[PDB]
């Protein structure tokens, strides 16, 4: 009987795609891209700080279900998630952070903080929004220095009321396990859809890839391995099943394609890109069913005794960007020949989705869609 993160894992992912599909349904016309296992976490934290329906209304908006699994081993297990993700110190560059602001004159609750900080190792400031321009400054500036200046100027206003704000934001690269040559990224066509193209710069190579052909999801399904444990899963949808593909995502099929072990030759042509997601969570939230923590019926006892308070601002940035770097120090040479055969050609020239993940803890890192590669 030891803490483990091997039992929320699971409804990590349908989190995952429940809010992957409320995006898809708002626009199909944008990209998307966000960290399921980020926004989650946050939540999960601030939970601790809120009881009642309140409480009980977070957990299952992240698709929890009291009954199935005891609300103490919930919260142990995004904890022991957190270890793990919040400190992968091999080659993958991953940066995230937690930040609380609250108002100066509130009295807050002395465990709470101390939750945040110790087990969840996130910031708790407390800021005068009675300056807005001031506590505004304050808020992007932590986001600045986390991210080395990687996501700037985050926050545009503060509402004058404004008195807590909520702020998480991931930044990912990666190195590929085996390397694209940037001699063959060449500039090629990307087409948004029947009339629209978008030049794009388009890596490729020839080779063995762990990839399949799904015909339950009507799609080419590929994984890549990132050094560092982190592998992606890039679905590319057959003429006009892009909606099919993503009705049709669930957990249990995800499992499935990483036991496929087996390689085969083909001829990938991946974009070189750079994407990122930015969304308001009370907006998105809202919608998951989520709403008692941003509404004046609050009860948020557990970060402030018996002050009125709610979550007046919450803020998701996630960025990414995929290269063809692989192993640094040198060219480690590798080993490239003639098919027997002419092998099939998977170009990524088309709106497609995809996925990463932890191997290890098998957490969802990102999901995403790119509809535009240059609508960064
Ligand atoms: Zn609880
Ligand atoms: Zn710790
Ligand atoms: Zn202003
Ligand atoms: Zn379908
Ligand atoms: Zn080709």
């Amino acid at each position: 009987d030891h803490p483990t993160f091997n039992k929320i894992t699971p409804n990590l992912a349908e989190f995952a795609f429940s809010l992957y599909r409320q995006l898809a349904h708002q626009s199909n016309s944008t990209n998307i891209f966000f960290s399921p296992v980020s926004i989650a976490t946050a939540f999960a934290m601030l939970s601790l700080g809120t009881k009642g329906d309140t409480h009980d209304e977070i957990l299952e908006g992240l698709n929890f279900n009291l009954t199935e699994i005891p609300e103490a081993q919930i919260h142990e297990g995004f904890q022991e998630l957190l270890h793990t993700l919040n400190q992968p110190d091999s080659q993958l560059q991953l940066t995230t952070g937690n930040g609380l602001f609250l108002s100066e004159g509130l009295k807050l609750v002395d465990k709470f903080l101390e939750d945040v900080k110790k087990l969840y190792h996130s910031e708790a400031f407390t800021v005068n929004f009675g300056d807005t321009e001031e506590a505004k400054k304050q808020i992007n500036d932590y986001v600045e220095k986390g991210t080395q200046g990687k996501i700037v100027d985050l926050v545009k206003e503060l509402d004058r009321d404004t008195v807590f704000a909520l702020v998480n934001y991931i930044f990912f690269k990666g190195k590929w396990e085996r390397p694209f040559e940037v001699k063959d990224t060449e500039e090629e066509d990307f087409h948004v859809d029947q009339v629209t193209t978008v030049k794009v710069p388009m890596m490729k190579r020839l080779g063995m890839f762990n990839i399949q052909h799904c015909k339950k999801l009507s799609s080419w399904v590929l994984l890549m391995k990132y050094l560092g444990n982190a592998t992606a899963i890039f679905f590319l949808p057959d003429e006009g099943k892009l909606q099919h593909l993503e009705n049709e995502l669930t957990h249990d099929i995800i499992t499935k394609f990483l036991e496929n072990e087996d390689r085969r030759s083909a001829s990938l042509h991946l974009p070189k890109l750079s994407i990122t997601g930015t969304y308001d969570l009370k907006s998105v939230l809202g919608q998951l069913g989520i709403t008692k923590v941003f509404s004046n019926g609050a009860d948020l006892s557990g970060v402030t005794e018996e002050a009125p308070l709610k979550l007046s601002k919450a803020v998701h940035k996630a960025v990414l960007t995929i290269d063809e770097k692989g192993t640094e120090a040198a060219g480690a040479m590798f080993l490239e020949a003639i098919p027997m055969s002419i092998p099939p050609e998977v170009k990524f020239n088309k709106p497609f989705v995809f996925l990463m993940i932890d191997q290890n803890t098998k957490s969802p890192l990102f999901m995403g869609k790119v509809v535009n590669p240059t609508q960064k």
